[PDB]
RNA sequence: UGGCGAGUGGGUGAGUGAGG
DNA sequence: CCTCACTCACCCACTCGCCA
């Protein structure tokens, strides 16, 4: 069907450090009203930065009733997390391979929750490679990083 | 048996702090 | 772009410990 391509960035200034100050950003194009960049509440990390804002990028593409969406991001961890890692979390109680817990389970519980009824191109965007839509999402995170939770 | 911690080797990609 | 110091957490092995 018609896909509308989309831009998500989580970002963590102070990333493992005493204060870090994580955000999302989610751009659509140029001007696009559904841009945003705020700020991730709950731990402040880049892992679960990244996460959510993949899942703002689709709860926002739902209320535009947008089942159909090519979604950028620069996080294999997100990315591989919700194409394989999820499916074997699911069916053998969310232990990683060294049989530990799942840190982020309940954002990828959240996420995998989004993706229904979706139908959604997940794709790597190499990271600082000229595409302007990852620049333009990066922007926003770090806008939403300054932001309180 | 059931939990946990710390490492080593390899891999996937990210997020930073101080600088210039 | 460069240097120096790091965390975030998954994919896979392996080694040492701590609990009952």
């Amino acid at each position: 069907g018609d896909f509308v391509v989309v831009y998500t960035d989580g970002c963590c200034s102070s990333n493992g450090r005493r204060r870090p100050r994580a955000g999302i950003g989610v751009y659509w194009g140029p001007g696009h009203p559904l841009n945003v960049g705020i700020r991730l509440p709950g731990r402040q990390t880049n892992q679960r930065a990244e996460i959510h804002a993949a899942c703002k990028a689709i709860e926002q593409a739902k209320t535009q009733n947008i089942n159909k969406l090519v979604l950028y991001t620069n996080s294999m961890f997100t990315i591989n997390g919700i194409t394989n890692w999820v499916q074997g979390w699911k069916k053998n109680g969310w232990k990683t391979s060294a049989g530990k817990e799942v840190i982020n389970k309940e954002d990828f519980v959240a996420l995998e929750r989004l993706t229904q009824g979706m139908d959604i191109q997940w794709m790597h965007v190499p990271g600082h490679s000229g595409f302007i839509g990852n620049e333009e999402a990066d922007r926003l995170a770090r806008e939403g990083a300054k932001q309180s939770e």
